[PDB]
DNA sequence: GGGTTTCCACTTATTCACCCTTTTAG
DNA sequence: CCTAAAAGGGTGAATAAGTGGAAACC
């Protein structure tokens, strides 16, 4: 752990990458036949381990471990430590549908705080809570509690609270790219800066507000077969240079994605100076693109 | 102790990120 | 003609969520 993370940036990053967990596990050693585990977790690629360590030192809770060969995770399940998680998301609330999952996390916390999870009465309530959380109930767990159990919950419809949140959220779902377009120009290569944010259609309302909230961009309806998601995209350079860049200069990104923004800004300064029309500039832009994003 | 909590190892599905070329605008 | 802007996408893997196993605590 090194530095601390702004609380609203943390909530925005949690809106993007965090997830709440509730385990209801068969257990022959448990008086009620089941044991439980409640908490919150973030799984990232190895290269962003510094974010996990910064979150850990901000909250002073959580356990960092490997998550396969290429990922690393921060998990909070120590029950007393979950109070920190509750206190944070009460002061700095989530604004995506994940708020719904967090609200269920809170109900489960109340049950385990009353120690009711050690009685069949509490287990049954935890099953009702888990039925509306994330993937919901497995077929086995559903058959183990025959009663009628609702799986539906209230949709979340909230607004971007501030740029600090947007910087956290963008550090997760954002991308700063450079399109090399084969154009009918003299150089034969048009340089195009592209900024975009991706999100499932379950939060269409939040995605469309980005247009209004940022004063630029458009929405693209995408789908890979049976799956749908949205993509907010800005390609006009004046918007990128006047509206997108300054927002993130003043609300600093986190993770390696910050380096991608810094490099993205160099290309922006080149364009701004028209150096992107000279061949020496084009070669500098190619060098930058090669060493950012995957190429880094 | 023994029932309960906490942690580490590891997997799985799809929502992301990040990429491309072609077409149209101005 | 010329450059910027948008359109129209392709797709692998970093995410979100998850289970198995057990040391260890109260
Ligand atoms: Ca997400
Ligand atoms: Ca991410």
């Amino acid at each position: 752990r090194r530095e601390s993370i702004n609380p609203w940036i943390l909530t925005g990053f949690a809106d993007a990458e965090g997830s709440f967990l509730l385990r209801i596990r068969n257990n022959n050693k448990s008086s009620v036949g089941y044991s439980t585990e409640l908490g919150f977790q973030i799984t990232l690629h190895n290269k962003d381990k510094s974010i996990l360590e910064n979150i850990q030192s901000t909250w002073k809770v959580g356990v960092i471990a490997n998550s396969g060969d290429n990922a690393v995770s921060l998990k909070v399940t120590r029950f007393e430590d979950l109070k920190v998680i509750i206190d944070h998301f009460e002061k700095y609330p989530l604004i995506t549908q994940k708020l719904g999952d967090y609200k269920l996390f809170k109900q489960a916390f109340s049950v385990m705080e009353n120690k009711e999870h050690l009685k069949e009465n509490g287990i049954k309530e935890l099953v009702r809570i888990k039925a509306k959380l994330n993937w919901g109930l497995t077929d086995e767990l559903k058959k183990a509690f025959p009663e009628n159990i609702s799986k539906e919950r209230s949709l979340i419809n909230k607004n971007i609270p501030n740029f600090k949140w947007l910087a956290g959220f963008t550090s997760g779902e954002g991308t700063f790219g450079v399109n090399l377009i084969k154009s009918k120009s003299k150089l034969g290569v048009q340089v195009q800066l592209r900024f975009s944010i991706t999100q499932h259609i379950k939060d269409k309302n939040l995605m469309n507000s980005l247009i209004t909230y940022l004063g630029c961009g458009y929405i693209k309806e995408r789908n890979k077969s049976e799956f749908s998601w949205l993509e907010f995209v800005v390609t006009k350079f004046s918007d990128i240079n006047d509206k997108i860049i300054p927002v993130f200069q003043e609300n600093t990104l986190i993770g390696v994605k910050l380096e991608d923004f810094e490099d993205w800004c160099k290309v922006a300064k080149l364009i701004e100076e028209k150096k992107h029309l000279t061949e020496s500039g084009l070669d500098e832009i190619k060098k930058i693109k090669l060493n950012m994003n995957k190429g880094r």
